[PDB]
């Protein structure tokens, strides 16, 4: 769904056609200008940060596994006459439709019996999913995965790719997969009984020598060596695949270019009228394509256990009964060919749509994790209250699109309630502390991180405990579309806090909200302050994340209640503007303004520049030549948003109906 | 009748087409949120179970035996001209109709004489019944039956499959039956005198190679090895079967799929004009598709002796008189094709219609068994007063439909008073003791159950004496639509147990009604209560079921005087998500509230999900409006043009609609 | 075939029965792949003009041309100026204005693709052999690429890219009879024609 | 801005080429383009004294098309305004004050 994911990008940013990705890691952000103004009891001070880079990091590494499941049928592309006055498939009219379009009327009773059983299981989403993955393996087939490389690196702790991904070796993306080929047989017209558990698809003219090899490899098993996002393990779709081609198919060549895969997809969709089936596969890949690099070491807990990708079962009966597919197809929405027309024009745009989607999900799960398990809307019952359709199960895409609705605060709508794709909320839905394996870089590691072994040596491999899951990403593209108090991602804001009395060289902050505001100010001024949690006896630091220049309360790494002892004597000066002061006095007022946003992308510690021309808009209106909006709002999936209502605690988040 | 069985299903239940059954046991039910409360002089203790599963276990096994009986003729199908004003065959118009036809002139006088006997032989219910069973045998053929498997187990008493079903070998449903084929001869139109005691049917065009194999096996003896419900014992319907098909009958193929049986049925109903015959066969199979696993150990008395199935004799004389069947048939009700049209569209919906019917019957036979013989509407005379027709004998479908009418509280209407199918009320009407076999687990069994021995070592085969039949199923689909105080299936309920501090926990229940509600609500709260009768000296436990989680008064297994001593310092916490009664003092007040309902099904201790399209309420009007429409768009290939439009680039072309 | 005729004439075609029998033409189009047509060479300077597989080929050799986009197989003659498009430019009256200054020594660069097509076409009616050279790629195009219609379509370039056509107007050669001469132009040129009667 | 195909942007028009190199000079980016007709390299940093670009620095009267090298854009003088990668329609609005 192009028009949906295209809306998530910020109004100022309009990306160009091509993007030459040449690495397994891409930073994306913006260069903003901050105009700070400070006032306290001592006096006033005015400064200005001329260039500030706020960015996340996203990679092509994510452990996933495929399962074949049975899902709903997509009834789009079938002729409009077999459907009655309502949006329902009548078997009374299928008998009539097949009868009028043949001379041999002996086969009508047999044809109707088989058609009735097959039409209620038609889904080509799993075939297009694999065909799309083959396109990007050939295009970006020079990305290197080194086993003894770094995953996260702060200075105290470190995670290698040996950990998080065991049973892996060093390989390029083209060298990862060695796909076998399934038998692409020809369906001779005259066969009366459709062979069971084998799909048949239509084709335009002669099946090319290259088109055979693509369809053969798309249906086969995926068995990777290196952990890659677009080369994840998938079960075998089918053994055979019939093709009702008037001209006979040619034998498989063995080799194909990425350009040849586009020609295979464009023909397969046009012949079968499977435009809505492609839209499902497009959204399903937008989830998988890229995975987040964690903000802090604790945010690696999300990516330990392998998330399951629900691939629908491959079934189709267009090859057997080509009478059912004619020139007047049935569609629910009039904008039902937009997603394919967008991809075929601008293939590399999927990267930006993928980054936009996975950001929105992992940002909002930062809030859902902090919700107490004694309210109406909680981690267990947030999807069920949101959805207003009838899917098979609240899994895959339904979970992800619910989180996008909660982020943007708008009603998202799909034509069919499809439940296919990655489920992320697995690490969240379990009342157990997660054991992230880490490497010790400095001797003073146990003071900061909640480590098992309290005495360590540089080189030792230990384990750290994570109870509450912290935010994996900060808002960048979705910055200021709706501002929560937790992130505090405002354009303009006036922070007011009262400074605690400095007894010896230490200031006690008993309250939780005041402590968050204090360290948030001192960070924007650019003062590396270090405080001691009195309950646990572990040191917290506002400079936790360098990439995103902000302080979240989850950097304390202790759910519950505590009091902090801030060290006011050892306040280091890392980055100093003219605003920056060391000695606060009385009531601290900081008023900042953010202006002059401009998007910038970094890859392999150099600037990554966009190539090609400017993207012209392709989009169809609500009506072509349709008079009355026959609402048909019974079967269509609808996802209602939730607004965060702030309360006194500040540690707990709460959702309400707007 | 699809219509009346559809209304039995709950409002929240939204069924889909396909149901992938892969076992011989299904736990259908619903998930509800129970808000329990315990109020006392000391204070209130609140609990909340967010997902409480109330289930009824249903199996695919059950001993049945078919017998060929004489039943009324179904006159729906014959041309409307030969019928008089009253609605009976006016012989004289038959002789007129045969004379003005394409019949051989020398046969008219001899055939007209036979008409008086042969035209009143119209009942195809037996053939359609067997052909429906062949459809489901080949569809769900992979289900297994093990000999030494657990039929029932409640901890104390165990009942194996060897006990109830001797002469039983372990085998799959597909490998159970080995059906021999009956002769399908071609009717010679130039036959001198019609052969009575040999049925002759009509057919459209040519009898296919697979249709011969299906009709051959349908009119044959069912001799099963494993006691399956859809493969029970049936006698040989007929030896030979004539088929008036001018196009010759092809010889038997040998093999056929489940889709080929649907092809055979749709041709047979259409040619013979026998839709009311199919409606009778649909309701027959709805009774005897699935049998309920007994709720308690002593509720196995219903399934000891084999209940007889009444199959009406196969008799059809359409082959001899082709002229009398045409396109203008005589029918009583206008909605006479609705039952077939429903089955062809949604075959797997019969499973839901079957469980709805047996749950309605076995619930009502529960509270019919607890009435004294000295009454107006009693055990023996509940069918006679309800029935306002003229059936041959009050058996089969009449006894099952009258029990459904009592449950729902509505008027059930059928077009013909047909008396065919299973008779359930067999063990009830006998009014004698039934001896169910049991294998013991513990050594302290015969205190609880009314056993034949008083001391029994573990692993011994004993006998339980059941006098009054307890309810076999708890109401789940029919929950709080026609509520009785016996089952106590309310949304809101409360009980007030009155105790004084002078009593050291010990309470005596003089009333029987509130004893039942106390013991039931304590089990929702997850507390194992063990009462002891003061008069007799037996013991009862509220934990006497692992499906519904309720206490019915028939679990006492004795009718006498009511003096139940419950000691409230021996209450043990058994389940999870439970409220604690540590030490009560004064008057106790228990209460619960069920708020929302969600349909759930379980199989092999895993969730069984419904897949496929959205099932609609098919009406007679929804198809015949498309017949009124006719697709009246004159079938004329009108090709509309597209004017090319030039813009800035001129290299690429752009087409407009006008 | 009937739906293509409906687009050409711009009318509604009606048949009594929706019959689907006859030849299907749209075969090579829908494939959307490269087609390898065989050719026997005459001259030795062939592969500059045509997108050939070899760069040096001796005369009488059997080579292959790579065709990506399908050029028009026929020019409109019976359907001339009934439903006119700017691609074919099948007007009765037409004109083009090529703007040059005396400081330029005959050399003109066509930034626009549309008026380059009309200039090269009208010069062929006037019987002048013009040979343009693309500045970006470095290939050559000749207006004399047909002996039937006598017009220049833009698909005769045999390449889709950026438009920078250098035409040197002191290498124009008079080829045909009944021709107007461009001996030595100075300033703005204005070409025009008029078709009056048809037989 | 012209579409950057490989690492080269073709400027067919004369006026647009003058405005492009005039902007990049004020930002302070030493851009070098190749004249396709002559085959000689033009540079916007021709005169250091006067900080502006005139069209006569091409040194070819007549008509031509320029191939601008977008990969080899050096950074001689950088203010905070100065960017290397232009995208779409470029707008530059400057004000001159405080003459002495």
């Amino acid at each position: 769904m192009s028009s949906l994911l295209n809306s998530l990008l910020p109004e100022y940013f309009k990306p160009k056609t091509n993007l030459n990705i040449n690495s397994s890691r891409v930073q994306y952000g913006f260069n903003a200008r901050i105009d700070m103004q400070y006032e306290d009891d001592s006096g006033t001070r005015k400064g200005s940060r001329p260039n500030a880079f706020m960015s996340n990091t996203v990679a092509f590494i994510g452990n996933y596994e495929g399962i074949i499941v049975d899902d709903i049928p997509i009834l789009d592309g079938l002729r409009a006459d077999i459907f009655d006055t309502h949006g329902d498939l009548d078997m009374g009219l299928v008998e009539d439709a097949l009868s009028k379009s043949t001379m041999i009327r002996r086969n009508v009773p047999t044809y109707t019996a088989y058609a009735s059983e097959l039409l209620y299981k038609r889904n080509l989403t799993s075939l297009f999913y694999n065909m799309l993955r083959l396109y990007y393996i050939k295009k970006w087939g020079s990305i290197k995965y080194e086993k003894d490389a770094i995953f996260y690196d702060n200075g105290h702790a470190c995670l290698l790719n040996r950990q998080l991904f065991p049973k892996s070796r060093d390989a390029s993306l083209e060298s990862s997969l060695s796909l076998p080929e399934a038998e692409i047989a020809m369906l001779d017209p005259g066969l009366e009984f459709p062979e069971e558990d084998v799909p048949a698809i239509l084709w335009h003219g002669r099946v090319s020598s290259r088109a055979t090899c693509i369809l053969g490899q798309a249906c086969s098993e995926f068995a990777p060596l290196a952990p890659f996002s677009i080369a994840h393990y998938s079960p075998q779709l089918t053994r055979k695949l019939f093709v009702n081609a008037p001209a006979g198919i040619e034998p498989s060549s063995g080799r194909y270019t990425h350009e040849d895969v586009k020609d295979a997809i464009t023909i397969l969709v046009s012949a079968n009228q499977a435009y809505t089936d492609f839209e499902a596969a497009y959204l399903m890949l937008a989830q998988t394509l890229v995975s987040p690099v964690p903000r802090t070491a604790e945010a690696s807990a999300w990516f330990i256990n392998a998330g399951m990708v629900n691939m629908p079962t491959l079934s189709c009966a267009n090859g057997y009964y080509p009478a059912l597919t004619n020139v007047n197809p049935y569609h629910r929405l009039d904008t039902w060919k937009d997603t394919l027309n967008h991809w075929v024009a601008y293939p590399d745009m999927l990267f930006y749509h993928s980054v936009a989607m996975i950001e929105s999900c992992y940002v909002e799960l930062g809030n859902v994790a902090r919700v107490s398990d004694s309210d109406a809307i909680n981690k267990y019952t947030f999807t069920e209250l949101s959805v207003q359709g009838r899917p098979v199960m609240n899994r895959g895409i339904i979970v992800d699109l619910t989180l996008v609705a909660m982020r943007t605060g708008r009603e998202i709508s799909l034509p069919y309630p499809v439940s296919c794709g990655l489920t992320r909320t697995d690490a969240l839905l379990q009342g157990t502390e997660i054991h992230v394996p880490v490497v010790v870089k400095d001797i003073d590691m146990p003071q900061y991180y909640n480590a098992i072994d309290k005495d360590v040596i540089e080189g030792q491999e230990t384990v750290i405990k994570v109870k509450q899951l912290p935010p994996a990403m900060y808002p960048i593209y979705t910055y200021g579309i709706n501002t929560t108090e937790f992130y505090s991602d405002h354009f303009e804001d006036q922070v007011q806090v009262e400074m605690a009395p400095i007894d010896n060289g230490k200031a006690v902050f008993n309250d939780a909200r005041k402590f968050s505001k204090f360290m948030s100010i001192m960070r924007m001024m650019g003062n590396d302050v270090t405080a001691t949690d009195l309950v646990t006896g572990r040191k917290v630091s506002n400079w936790a994340d360098n990439s995103s220049g902000r302080f979240l309360y989850t950097d304390v790494k202790y759910e519950g209640q505590t009091a902090f002892l801030v060290d006011m004597d050892t306040v280091k000066a890392r980055d100093h503007c003219w605003v920056s002061i060391v000695d606060p006095n009385g009531t601290m007022n900081l008023s900042y303004k953010m202006t002059n946003f401009r998007a910038a992308m970094f890859s392999r510690n150099k600037p990554l520049y966009m190539t090609g021309g400017s993207v012209r808009t392709i989009a169809t209106g609500n009506y072509r030549d349709a008079a009355e909006r026959l609402r048909a709002m019974d079967e269509t999936l609808r996802l209602k948003p939730f607004k965060i209502t702030e309360k006194l605690d500040f540690r707990v988040a709460a959702y309400a109906i707007p």
